[PDB]
Parts: structure tokens; sequence; C-alpha cells
């Protein structure tokens, strides 16, 4: 799942549009599930800059977080 | 990484506030990484219900794509 994931890591916060729902296509997300995947994008679209490099520079201390 | 990121997958989704933040206090997030994921539970209290179950029951298909 690390793999098969990241194409949407960055089509979500490196991304605009276009590539996060085609990113998604390899997924084939269900009908509805896919719908809050587009929006998924909007809200990244939706925030300032560092809110962006944030949640994806946040993202990681919170699952990757270094340390013990 | 599995393990230590689920509270937040909940407290993300399944979550409407104090759990979210609570839950990136183990990650410690580092401060603006912060303030993206307190906006992050926002725009998941901002949505309606089926767009909650769908990023929730989404991110699976995208990650834990089943099937090939
Ligand atoms: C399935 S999806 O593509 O619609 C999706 C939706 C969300 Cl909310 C996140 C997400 C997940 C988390 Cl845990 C955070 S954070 C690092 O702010 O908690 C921010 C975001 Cl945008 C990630 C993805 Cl890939």
């Amino acid at each position: 799942i690390c793999p098969g994931f990241l194409q949407v890591l960055e089509a979500l916060l490196l991304g605009s549009e276009s590539n996060y729902e085609a990113a998604l296509k390899p997924f084939n997300p269900a009908s509805d599930l896919q719908n809050a995947g587009t929006q998924l994008k909007r809200l990244v679209d939706t925030l300032p800059q560092e809110t962006r490099i944030n949640i994806v520079k946040l993202t990681e201390k919170i699952l990757t977080s270094p340390l013990c």
C-alpha cells in the first residue's frame, strides 16, 4: 500500500486536479467514494501555501514521525 | 507507520475535534504543520455524511485497494 498511494499524495497536495482523479484510476475507487476524493482535492486547493506544505510536511510527522 | 496513524484516521473522519489534535500529540507535529492538521479536521466536519464515509471508504480503495 505504501507504493500504490503516493501518486495520490502528490496529486492531493502537490496536485490541483486531473492528476488526483486520474491517480485514483488505478485504484478504481467506488462511485461516491471517488466523489469524496474529488472534493478531497478541492480542500487542498482551497488552503494557503503554508497549510499545503504543512499537511504534506505534517502527515509525515504524524505517520512517519522520526525520533523514537 | 501503519499503527501510529490510525488514531488520526478516526480523529480525522470518525472524529470532530480534540481527538484529532490530541491524536497528533504523540506525533508532536511541528508548529504550522500541526496548524494544517487542525483545519484538516474542519474540512472533514464540513462535508456531508456520504462524503465522510466516502473518503474513509475511499482512502481504502486508493491505498488498500483489494483485487490484484
Ligand atoms: C482518500 S483521499 O485521497 O480523499 C485523502 C483524504 C484525506 Cl482527508 C487525506 C488526509 C489524511 C490526513 Cl491524516 C491528513 S492530516 C496529515 O492533516 O492528518 C490530511 C489529509 Cl488531506 C489523505 C487522502 Cl489520500
